[PDB]
């Protein structure tokens, strides 16, 4: 419990201000909010934290901030992943200094880096981390870099690393990793399939998502323990008709402008080139944020 | 039952060594699989190598299992070719021999437009004159690649009732299920068969099926009792066989494990298809007795 | 000689009832001739071979080879997913006298280098002395060959040329450096010029039933050292192709024929649909252009 | 006039991952003295994505008090980032470059109003400097289409497209509707065939080491001298085969530091050195070039 990593977590939004600069207060109360609804922990620094429009400095001061509101309260996965080695390194041992239970790293993109290259990438990411697990992050939509499962075999299996979130709606290799790795923590990325990739061998979650209904998640964990199917499947399929809007509207501002109905963000903008919401979607969403405080 | 829903096995053809048709060892296979309790046959899909046979090789099968199984179980009959005529002949040989319904892979290899392939669907469906079709979607072979709203439109074109889904999706596989309530919606790929149905399938169709379709059944039934634990050890050790096969080749791989089990005489496939590597041999013969003792 | 040149990929004209259009087919055979082409690759994509039986293949090779044989080179090409059928259009190419056999990587199913190798070497050997043309089309045949699986297959014996529809020109550089002595036949039309400068000795393609004599100023424009004329004329050649990709390809390129009294009716066989009717006056009013230029 | 054959400029370090400042004067002094029409600063080539901002401002700083006024000078300024590009921008006019330049936003999915919006913004900042739209789908993993292209092209303030994609049907195409664009050739070993297609130049990481033989097919074709323009193509290519074996950038750094231009050849992690089994070749490359201009 103390050291267990397993679970659903939620991959962190960050709250810009008017500005485009950090929204403190914002990413305070959003941090509270997610504690309150009994998510598991907190994934930090992420895609989801538009990390990847962000300063080093910048995601620094989020990790900080992020671990003086949660740190002992729920889990907190720092991401501390870039293209380059060295600034991830850093990343990896401000993340250690604030007190985060693990480090995770996508693995470094638009270059071409062979298996090898990334092997050694995680290596020094992992030393740099002074004890803390590594999560490897297999996302090839987004990293363009595809991992054979032997390559996510060897990876997994490098000293240090404790866990690997499965950013694939590949679930036959989703039950190949589980059946190769029992102890794994694997974590299902896409919220979409969440029931299905538990089903195939994931024991928990991190997404984007969780920030306005992990306790959903949390419902079909619980629903898929007891054996309870049919309300699995009536959760994913709410998750599915919100992600469904998202998807249309654009994942993170459609879910920080929610979050802006539920009073927990100031200002819903994404960072350019991120446009705004498309003003025809603001009565669903706010009929979503309505809907979600009704039922929590 | 009075509708399509249920696990039916995707039939291989059983060739001889001249790599022509081995009617008795075909007669076997489908009674096999009926012995097996399998819900019904998808004949003349890919698994029965009908792209490396002539239309008449393949009105022949459709004949045949017909003769054997008609009436035992359900009959679906894949008639799809890259021709639209070609396929409207085996429609009414499907039609003509009793099928329940026949089914059309999306034609390939020729880019066409999404209107191009609705008027090739409902044109099979006029030659089928009444047997309601199966929408077929295999993107990874046919490099037709449906959106979501295409799949709609052409799940809801006059006289189809089903859909063979061989797609590793389960977002699309849910939202498929969510706008199509009673769709009839089988899982294609089999080592996702327990993630297909929990996602919303209601069946499947699979290669695998021919040697261990009860383990299939015994997953709907396990999920149907809400014993995931069993669904998983079963889906396991499907996807256990299923990694076997896929490093000997599938169809050459199942048809010599069915050679074991007394079925098939000879477990060739047609070239361009290659010999089961000899190194296989013991596993294969060791899954076979395995297989046979389950039972 | 050889088989280096400009070879038109032959159409296959119907009738209203989809069946062969005999008296088409023949009149475009002697069309091509006319316009001055090297040689005719029949039976491959643009004859809508998949669309057609073993038989009508056949029938189409008989033909074409009754048409033209002796007086322009005749590739066959009998590829099908099939070996054996394969095999069978080979065995037929050589009766009637073709000059070479080619073969598309078989598709749908995936398959082995290896069983691809094994597939070329049966057609060779019941192509019964042909040259085979190895036919590289991964855009439409799923199948990504390497650069050594490409060097390995036309170096296999019997294998005298390869058909290189693919826009990589780097790949095609390479491949002429690998194999200096080698039939290379460039096989997207909108990059023609480019690909003969990469490498290219000749080219097989679909637009050349309606303007091959354009792609062979190329070649005698690039040879005298003209690049503003190779240019001219390929970039004449693209306006034409944007338009056919429009329209459809095959049915424009049948539509035009038709305009030009080669071809009775300019339809293709079923999924593939008819031209859109707000074509027909660009694809009348081109026909009427190549008639005059000609 | 940004039409020519310019040099996508490498970024020299130490042993220990830090700019090699004497090395990159070095470099930068080396492709003005083979001829180069210009450089294009702070791109793929110069590691710029595992560098920080004040990093890459400190390269186009250093890249422009070496050859501003000698040779035309590009600063590519583009990050994921708009804030962070537009940052660039403001600093490449500072320092007087000719142009500025930006790859389309990758990682995240952006739709083309928010691609286009990004350039327009740095183009704003550019203040006066021309912009010169960079296509590379292959890094980028965004797809454009010609219509998009089109678009992009015919904004306000942009002035070129480096077009890096091997499809040389759109590369006439995009000639076509642009008879006055400044269109240059991006991957390397296809610049003849593309030359002949539309372009009419190119940016090149090979530049570096062999830049006179691209100027060498530009002539060629110029001359109507097809046979030495294909000559020179395979040479190229023959270097570029090598290159991609041993890796494009540490192969090159390497070859430079056996012309004594680059002290230390290392790229930054997680880049690894040069397999010691392919020296023997680069140093062959290395002696061959210097005798041979
Ligand atoms: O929407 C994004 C993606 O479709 C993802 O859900 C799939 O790739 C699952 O295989
Ligand atoms: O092996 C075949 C395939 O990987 C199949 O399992 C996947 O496509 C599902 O995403
Ligand atoms: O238009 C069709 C294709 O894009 C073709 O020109 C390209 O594949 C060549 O690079
Ligand atoms: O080698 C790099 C790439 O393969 C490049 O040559 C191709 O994309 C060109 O079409």
């Amino acid at each position: 419990m103390a050291t267990n990593l397993r679970g659903v977590m939620a991959a962190l939004l960050t709250p810009f201000d008017q500005q485009q600069a950090l929204d403190k207060a914002s990413l305070r109360r959003l941090v509270q909010f997610n504690i309150q609804q009994g998510i598991d922990g907190l994934y930090v620094g992420g895609s989801t934290g538009e990390a990847f429009v962000q300063s080093l400095s910048e995601r620094e001061q989020v990790l900080e901030i992020v671990a003086e509101e949660a740190k002992g309260k729920i889990k907190l996965i720092a991401h501390v992943g870039c293209v380059s080695t060295a600034e991830s390194q850093q990343l990896a041992a401000s993340a250690k200094r604030y007190g985060f239970d693990a480090v995770s790293a996508v693995t470094p993109f638009y270059y071409p880096f062979s298996f090898e290259e990334h092997c050694d990438h995680y290596r020094a990411i992992i030393d740099s981390a002074d004890g803390l697990p590594m999560v490897v992050y297999n996302i090839p939509a987004l990293s363009g870099v595809k991992l054979t499962l032997d390559q996510i075999n060897t990876l997994v299996t490098l000293p240090g690393v404790g866990a690997l979130k499965q950013t694939s709606g590949d679930l036959y290799q989703m039950e190949q990793i589980r059946r190769e790795h029992p102890d794994l923590v694997l974590y299902n990325g896409y919220d979409e399939i969440f029931a299905s990739g538990l089903l195939a061998g994931a024991d928990g979650g991190i997404g984007s998502t969780y920030n306005i209904m992990g306790w959903r998640y949390q419902g079909i964990v619980k629903a898929l323990k007891e054996g309870d199917i049919q309300t699995a499947q009536k959760l994913q399929t709410e998750c599915n008709k919100v992600i469904d809007l998202l998807i249309k509207t654009g994942v993170f501002r459609g879910l920080k402008t929610v979050l802006h109905y539920m009073d927990v963000v100031s200002v819903p903008l994404c960072r350019k080139p991120f446009g705004p919401v498309d003003e025809k979607y603001l009565p669903e969403l706010k009929a979503l944020a309505q809907q979600l405080m009704q039922e929590r």
